[PDB]
C-alpha cells in the first residue's frame, strides 16, 4: 500500500548519507590519484550540506576521517587546521556580543536604529549593507562578520516584535550582511588578503614595474567595481526573497503606513521605557568603542599603525593581530564587575558578603557560544589545505595554460568564472598564491599586458558566496540557526555570474586608461618574448 | 570599622588579578630576555589557576594575548596550538560518553560495578586504579582517561544515590583515575611516547649497542616500578582525602556494616527494576566495545597492527591516530537511529511520518560537551610550544652539565626532581628530546654509563601530579566540576617526591644487573673519552 511512501520519505537524510557516498565511488575507483580522492571529499561534503542530512559540525568533522584514510595527509597535520587565528577573532567577537546581549544593551542599539532609518524593509537593508561594506574597506571581513551580524539579528528581533514573511526577512538580512562584508573589501587594497598577494607578485615576477599597483590606483579601479557589485546585489536579495512589488518592499501606498506608524509608535514607547544606562551598559559600550578603534587604527597599510610602532618583526610587520584585540578585550570582560558597590549576601555563610560578577560569566558563555560555527570554520580550513596537499589547486592552474588560442576580452571571462567557481571550495590567499605566476607567463606567452587577467584572478577570488567555507563570513551568519544552506546556494549562484560580468565591464572600461592595458610594456620582458 | 576587612575578602579575586601581574614584573623588568617573558607567563598561569581567580578556560586564553606582546612568537603560530590530535581524541571520546550518558547505560554499568566489586570505598578506588593502570599499559594515557573519568562520575553518582564526606571521595577518586592513567603508561615501552624517544635517542646517539632498549627490557626494569608506585599512589590518596582511620576505609565492623549492606540491597533493587536493554543501549554498547578493540589493535608496537598494513607513510608508521578512530565512531553515532521503526507522528503537518533522531544529536552535545577542557588542553599545548620557542628548555637543559662534580647516585635524584618539576609546565616528548642528547655527553665526559641518567630522566617526565597542563589526563578530570587545582596540587607535590625515590630505588637494585650500569661498555666511546 502507500503507507511505504511516506516511511520512505521520513527517513531521506539516512538515505542521502547511505547513498551519496556509494554513488560517488567512481570516481576514487575508476581515478585512482590525490586529485580525486580530494574532489571526492569536497563534493561529499557540498552535498551533505546543501542537503543537511548531518548537522554543520558534523560534516564539518569529516576531513579528520577523511585525509589519513586515503593518505592524503596526517592525521597530526590534518589536526592543526582547525583553530587558527580567523577562527579566534570570531571566539572573541562573539565573546564580545554575547555580553552585549546579557545586559540589554542590544535592545538599545537596535531600538536607536529602527528610530533613526524607520520600518522599511529596503532601506534598512540598504543601510545595512551599507555600513557593512564601509567598515570592511578599512578592517577585516571576518571582525565586520561577528561585529554585524548580531546587530542585524537585535535589530530583526525589535522588528518582529514591534509588528505584534518575516522569515524572508531575516534571510535577507543574514545574506545581506554576509555578502556586503565581502564585496565592500576588494575596494581598497588594505582590505582583503589577495589584494596584498598580488602586490607581492607583482613586485615579485616583475621588478622594474615602478610601484604600478599601489593605494591610489586600486582604489580608482576597485571602487566603482564594488559599488555597481554592491547596488546589484542589494537589487538581487531584494526580489529574491522580497517580492516584485517594490512599493510593497518600500512602504509606499495605504494600508501599508498605518501599520508602519503603528510599529513606529510602539517602538517609539518601547524605547522610551529603558530608562537611563546602568553601570554594565556604559562599560560593555566603552569597550565595544575601544575595540572597533583599536581595530581601525593596528596595521592600516596607509599610514603606519600602532602594531607596526610597537610589537614588530624583523620585516616590520605586527606580531599582533585583530583576533589578539579581540581575545584582550573579552578577557578584560570577565575582570570588570557588572556593579561597583554590589556587595550583597551569599544563600551560603551569614557573615559572608559577596563580590558581584563580572561582564561576563563562564557558565553565561557556555550557554551562548556558537561552537559548531568555530568547527565549520575549522573544517573548511582542514578542507582548503588538503586541496593544496592533494594538488588539485595545481592542476586545476595548468588548465588555465591551454588558453591562449581564445580572443584577449574571453580569456579573463573564462578566467573569471573558474576562479569564481573554485574559490568556493579553498582559501582565497592560496588561490592567488598558486594561480598568479601561472597567468603571468601565459600572458608573457602572448604578448598580453598582466594585470589583464591578473587583476580578474585577484578580484574573483573575493566572489564567494556560495559554500559556508567560501569565506569566514559566509559562515558566521549560520551563528543563530535560522538560515539553510540552500538559501546561500540559491542567492549566491546569480551573484557569481553579475561579480563576473562586473568585473568584465571594469576590465575593458575605465581599467584600460588608468593601467595602459593596450600597450605591453618593457618591465614585462623576457628572453622567450623576442 | 570592621565592615571594610568583609568587602576586601569578598573582592579577593579581583585584588588576584589586578596585583599578582604588578608583584612579578621584576622579572620581566629587571632580566630582559625571552626566557624570562616565558617564565612570567608560566607562574601567571600557575598563579591564576591555583587560586582560581578567573575560569580555567580563560587563564588557557592567556599565551594567545602574553606570546605575540613579548616578541616569542606571533598570533598565527600562536594560534595554531590550540587544537592537536590528543584535543580531537578528548572531543571523540566525550561524544561517545554523552551517548552512553543519554541513554542510561551509565546506570547500567554502574550498577553492575557496584554489583561485582560491592560498596567499600578503598577496594573501590583500587580496583579502579587497577582497571585504569592496566588498560593505560596498552593504550594511549588520553584514551583511557576520556573512556574511563565518566565511568567513576556514574559509579560515583550511583553510590551517592544508594546511601540516601562524599566530597572527598569524589575527589580521590577522580584524582585516582587520573594518576593511574600516567603511572601504568611507563610499564611498557609503547604506553607512552616518551618511551619511544629514549629508544630513538639510543638508537640515533649510539650506534653499535646491538639494540639494549627493547621491549623485554623495558619491561622487565619498568614493571616493578609501576606496581610500587601505584600502590603507594593508592595509600597516599587513600590517606590525604580519606582518614588514618584504615577500618572506616575499609568498612570493617558493625555500625559499618548495617549501612552497607543497606546500600547494597538498594543497589540491588534499583538494579532489579532497570528491565531489558533498549535498541540505543545494544547499539552504544557494541560501538563502545569496537571502539575499546580498534584502540588495542591500531599499533601496538610488539606485532603489526591494522594501521600500519592499511594506510601506512613511508617511515611504514601509521597515518590514522586513535583520534580518527574516535572521531570516526563519534560521527557513525550520529546516522544510527535511536529505534528503527520508529515512525511517529509530528505536531507539524498532518500527513508526515516522521524518522527517529540518531543516538546522538546536536542539541545534546551542545548542552553536554566540556569546551572549557578543550580550551584548557589547547592552552597548555600553547604555553608548551612557547616554552620551547623561548629558549627556557635549552637554557635549563644546560643547568644539567655542571652537575659532573657530584657522586653519581645523587646525579640521577637530581635530575629527577628537576624534570619532574619541569615537566608540569612542559611537554613530555619534547623535554626528553631536548635533554636526553645533553646527559648523554655529560655521562660520556665522566665515564658513567648512559642509561643511568637517560632512564631516570625518561621515567621523570611522565611524573606529571600538579598542573592541569602536565599531562591531558591532568586536564580530563575537570570536565565534571567538581575538583579544584589546589586538591590537585595538594595532592600531586608529595606524589613527585614519591616516584623520584622510586626511580632512584628502581636504578640503583634490580636495574644495575639486567643492563649492566656498572660497566661503561664500548659502544658509548667517543673521540673524547680516551
Ligand atoms: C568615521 C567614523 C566612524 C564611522 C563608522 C561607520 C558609520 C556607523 C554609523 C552607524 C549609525 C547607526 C545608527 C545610530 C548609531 C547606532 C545606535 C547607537 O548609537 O546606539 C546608541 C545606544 C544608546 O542610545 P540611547 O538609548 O539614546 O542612550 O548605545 C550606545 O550609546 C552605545 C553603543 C556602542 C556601540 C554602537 C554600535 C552601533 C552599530 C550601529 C549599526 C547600524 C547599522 C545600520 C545603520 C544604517 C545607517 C544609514
Ligand atoms: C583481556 C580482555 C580485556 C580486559 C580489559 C580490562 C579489564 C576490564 C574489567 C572490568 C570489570 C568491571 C566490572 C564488570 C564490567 C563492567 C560492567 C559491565 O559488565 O556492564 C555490563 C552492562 C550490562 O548489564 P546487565 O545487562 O544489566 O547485566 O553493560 C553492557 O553490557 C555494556 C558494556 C559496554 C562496556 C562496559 C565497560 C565497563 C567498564 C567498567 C570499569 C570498571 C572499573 C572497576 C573494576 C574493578 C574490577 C576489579
Ligand atoms: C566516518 C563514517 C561516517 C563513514 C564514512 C564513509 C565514507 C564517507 C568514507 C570513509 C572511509 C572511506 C574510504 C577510505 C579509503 C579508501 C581507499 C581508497 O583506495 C586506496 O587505495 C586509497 C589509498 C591509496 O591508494 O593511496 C579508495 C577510497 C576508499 C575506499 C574510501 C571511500 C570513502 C570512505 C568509505
Ligand atoms: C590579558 C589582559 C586582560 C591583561 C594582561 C596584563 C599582563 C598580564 C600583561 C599583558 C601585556 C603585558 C606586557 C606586554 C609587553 C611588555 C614589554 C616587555 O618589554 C619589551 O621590550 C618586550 C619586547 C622585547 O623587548 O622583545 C616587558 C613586559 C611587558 C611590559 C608585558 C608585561 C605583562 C603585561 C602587562
Ligand atoms: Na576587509
Ligand atoms: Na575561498
Ligand atoms: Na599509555
Ligand atoms: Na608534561
Amino acid at each position: 500500500m502507500a503507507t511505504c511512501w511516506q516511511a520512505l520519505w521520513a527517513y531521506r537524510s539516512y538515505l542521502i548519507v547511505f547513498f551519496v557516498p556509494i554513488l560517488l565511488l567512481p570516481l576514487p575507483i575508476l581515478v585512482p590519484s590525490k586529485e580525486a580522492y580530494c574532489a571526492y571529499a569536497i563534493i561529499l561534503m557540498a552535498l551533505f550540506w546543501c542537503t543537511e542530512a548531518l548537522p554543520l559540525a558534523v560534516t564539518a568533522l569529516f576531513p579528520l576521517i577523511l585525509f589519513p584514510m586515503m593518505g592524503i595527509v596526517d592525521a597530526s597535520e590534518v589536526a592543526v587546521e582547525y583553530l587558527k587565528d580567523s577562527n579566534l577573532l570570531f571566539f572573541g567577537g562573539l565573546l564580545v556580543a554575547i555580553a552585549v546581549e546579557h545586559w540589554n544593551l542590544h535592545k538599545r542599539i537596535a531600538l536607536r536604529v529602527l528610530l533613526i532609518v524607520g520600518v522599511r524593509p529596503a532601506p534598512l537593508i540598504l543601510g545595512f549593507m551599507l555600513v557593512t561594506a564601509f567598515l570592511s574597506m578599512w578592517i577585516s571581513n571576518t571582525a565586520t562578520s561577528a561585529m554585524m551580524v548580531p546587530i542585524a539579528h537585535a535589530v530583526l528581533d525589535q522588528l518582529h516584535s514591534s509588528q505584534a514573511k518575516h522569515l524572508h526577512l531575516t534571510q535577507c538580512m543574514s545574506l545581506c550582511v554576509c555578502y556586503s562584508a565581502s564585496i565592500g573589501g576588494i575596494a581598497t587594497l588594505t582590505g582583503t588578503a589577495p589584494n596584498l598577494v598580488l602586490q607581492g607578485q607583482i613586485n615579485s615576477l616583475f621588478p622594474q614595474n615602478g610601484n604600478v599597483v599601489n593605494f591610489a590606483s586600486w582604489f580608482s579601479f576597485a571602487f566603482p567595481t564594488m559599488v555597481i557589485l554592491l547596488l546589484l546585489a542589494w537589487l538581487w536579495l531584494q526580489i529574491l526573497f522580497l517580492g516584485f512589488n517594490f512599493r510593497k518592499n518600500f512602504g509606499i501606498g495605504e494600508k501599508m503606513q498605518e501599520q508602519q506608524q503603528a510599529a513606529y509608535c510602539v517602538i517609539q514607547t518601547e524605547h522610551r521605557l529603558l530608562g537611563p544606562m546602568t553601570f554594565a551598559e556604559k562599560a560593555i559600550s566603552i569597550l565595544f568603542v575601544i575595540l572597533v578603534l583599536l581595530w581601525f587604527t593596528r596595521e592600516p597599510g596607509f599610514f603606519l599603525g600602532w602594531g607596526n610602532l610597537a610589537f614588530p618583526n624583523a620585516k616590520g610587520e605586527s606580531m599582533v593581530s585583530d583576533g589578539t584585540v579581540a581575545i584582550f578585550i573579552g578577557i578584560i570582560m570577565f575582570i570588570i564587575p557588572s556593579k561597583f558597590p554590589g556587595l550583597t549576601q551569599d544563600p551560603e555563610n551569614p557573615g559572608k558578603l559577596k563580590a558581584p560578577l563580572g561582564l561576563l560569566d563562564w557558565k553565561t558563555v557556555n550557554q551562548k557560544m556558537p561552537w559548531n560555527i568555530v568547527l565549520l570554520l575549522g573544517g573548511g580550513y582542514a578542507l582548503a589545505k588538503g586541496s593544496e596537499r592533494s594538488g588539485l589547486s595545481e592542476w586545476l592552474g595548468n588548465k588555465l595554460t591551454p588558453l591562449q588560442s581564445v580572443p584577449a576580452p574571453a580569456i579573463a571571462i573564462i578566467l573569471s568564472l573558474l576562479v569564481a567557481t573554485f574559490t568556493e571550495c579553498t582559501s582565497n590567499v592560496a588561490t592567488t598564491t598558486i594561480f598568479l605566476p601561472i597567468l603571468a607567463s601565459m600572458a608573457q606567452a602572448i604578448c598580453l599586458h598582466p594585470l589583464y587577467v591578473m587583476l580578474p584572478c585577484t578580484l574573483a577570488t573575493s566572489l564567494a558566496f556560495m559554500l559556508p567555507v567560501a569565506t569566514p563570513p559566509n559562515a558566521i551568519v549560520f551563528s543563530f540557526g535560522d538560515l539553510k544552506v540552500l538559501d546561500m546556494a540559491r542567492a549566491g549562484f546569480l551573484l557569481n555570474i553579475i561579480g563576473v560580468l562586473v568585473i568584465a565591464l571594469a576590465i575593458n572600461s575605465w581599467g584600460i586608461p588608468l593601467f595602459s592595458l593596450h600597450s605591453f610594456p618593457s618591465w614585462a620582458q623576457s628572453n622567450t618574448t623576442a
